[PDB]
């Protein structure tokens, strides 16, 4: 028993990480194949980064000017191409290390592990949701970006993210590995703003039933609700409204613990309506969104990876 | 900028698990050169569990009752002996995977990454921290014994867990890898007490100092206090007595910030005394204990590993 925020295990993605140099930039790429990617702000002066011109910059650069470093060895560039906010610099050398991999746009309350790297270099691994304004909460400083966000399957990584910019209330954002920015976001140095911040409901309730699991049961009350009552307290407290697929994806849980959705829906709206009074549930004094249904089951029934 | 529970990269020690079986008992082992290192309760059957005879156990076993794989490959045992609380199978072939690597026994308040496995199989990664009643909080499931605890030094694993068992209060214990115990526990299933939990005061104040860096300053308070005063607070609260060595300790962080240990101990006191009155600190609504000084350098500067 027992839950944490668990990453997966990062070694797959380890062996895929190199250090990308432009100029004075150096960032992190991902080497799959015979292809690094990286974001093209690599390219970018401290001039450039207000308002930067992308097209009219790269045509500046030729292969030789990316100097793409694995470990202690250079890899030879022969080919380079920008898609939307990424570059894929094309190399000799297939990675000896590419695992089984997929490309993925993950949604909004969906999670993933970050292996933040600085110089091509891992520094930790931890676990992220993509909020529903399309940010993350994450951790990363000047270098880190090209550091990616994954899921491991068995033995295949689905990459989801690639980090890029950091905003002015200190949250995070960055693309999938095609270049497109999660949210409106643009890699330019300018003030955006990340909308309403709204709980990932579906996913407190995942955190209950983990709870429930592990024997913490003092917030189960004596009363059941309705979507419609419930989303009426979820609108007010900025939480993502419950629908019938959410429902049918807490089916497990609730099938395993004998606690209907809807009676658990209820908890949780006295839990919003009452606070937590100083008490805990999984050793945390606020109410935990950032675990999937998925992430629940695969750490209370430990699911491994290849 | 933003402030991550992170684990260590966890490449270097997944190339370790093996799966390790004797009779119906399956749980993990760490091969390091040529030994595997597992829990000796492997031995064990569900009647031994209660209050087994090791050494009369041990006895009935020879080298060939080690089922040792690694992935799908079987290793041969040429040796087997018990060390304290482990056993060490001694095999044919050196893991050519072997990373540079120290056994180090840990101090209460430092803090280690977690890589849960089952099977000889890697699940996920986590940040814990050895806590003063020698308990750690982790994830743990039938099967998870063996799993290991280790901090990276550049290229140097230093192991300093190996997981053993849970107690009553769903918290877990386990051994250095000499096999002998944290605190006073022993490898039976037999109710123990976990002593006092006491909150690792220099990990609290490490983390009030990543608040400050991250902008979190709300709770910076116009007091002082001594460490006499101080702890007479602490006391009351069960938090370790602050110490000269931990104000030394901080002192890099007191001197990035300004903000002197004694001012950050007053502003301490208000937040034991009046609570935090429904606000957060780097998105947390309780004081964290399970981050060391090392723990944000590292993390507020980018210090990145192998
Ligand atoms: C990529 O290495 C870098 C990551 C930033 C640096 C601080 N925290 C992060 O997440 N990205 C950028 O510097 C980005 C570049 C533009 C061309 C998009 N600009 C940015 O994030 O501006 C905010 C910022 C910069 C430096 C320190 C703190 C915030
Ligand atoms: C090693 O695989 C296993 C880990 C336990 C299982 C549940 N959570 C854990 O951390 N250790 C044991 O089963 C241990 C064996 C003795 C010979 C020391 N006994 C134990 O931890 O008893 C408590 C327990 C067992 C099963 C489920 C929940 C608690």
């Amino acid at each position: 028993s027992g839950f944490r925020k668990m990453a997966f295990p990062s070694g797959k993605v380890e062996g895929c990480m190199v250090q990308v140099t432009c100029g004075t930039t150096t960032l992190n790429g991902l080497w799959l194949d015979d292809v690094v990617y990286c974001p093209r702000h690599v390219i970018c002066t401290s001039e450039d980064m207000l308002n930067p011109n992308y097209e009219d910059l790269l045509i500046r650069k030729s292969n030789h000017n990316f100097l793409v470093q694995a470990g202690n060895v250079q890899l030879r560039v022969i080919g380079h191409s920008m898609q939307n906010c990424v570059l894929k610099l094309k190399v000799d050398t297939a990675n000896p290390k590419t695992p089984k991999y997929k490309f993925v746009r993950i949604q909004p309350g969906q999670t993933f592990s970050v292996l933040a790297c600085y110089n091509g270099s891992p520094s930790g691994v931890y676990q992220c949701a993509m909020r529903h304004n399309f940010t993350i909460k994450g951790s990363f400083l000047n270098g880190s970006c090209g550091s990616v966000g994954f899921n491991i399957d068995y033995d295949c990584v689905s990459f989801c993210y690639m980090h890029h910019m950091e905003l002015p209330t200190g949250v995070h954002a960055g693309t999938d590995l095609e270049g497109n920015f999660y949210g409106p976001f643009v890699d330019r140095q300018t003030a955006q703003a990340a909308g309403t911040d709204t709980t990932i409901t579906v996913n407190v309730l995942a955190w209950l039933y983990a709870a429930v699991i592990n024997g913490d049961r003092w917030f189960l009350n004596r009363f059941t609700t309705t979507l419609n009552d419930f989303n009426l307290v979820a609108m007010k407290y900025n939480y993502e409204p419950l629908t019938q697929d959410h429902v049918d994806i807490l089916g497990p849980l609730s099938a395993q613990t004998g606690i209907a959705v809807l009676d658990m829906c209820a908890s949780l709206k006295e839990l919003l309506q009452n606070g937590m009074n100083g008490r805990t549930i999984l050793g945390s004094a606020l109410l935990e969104d950032e675990f999937t249904p998925f992430d629940v089951v695969r750490q209370c029934s430990g699911v491994t990876f290849q």
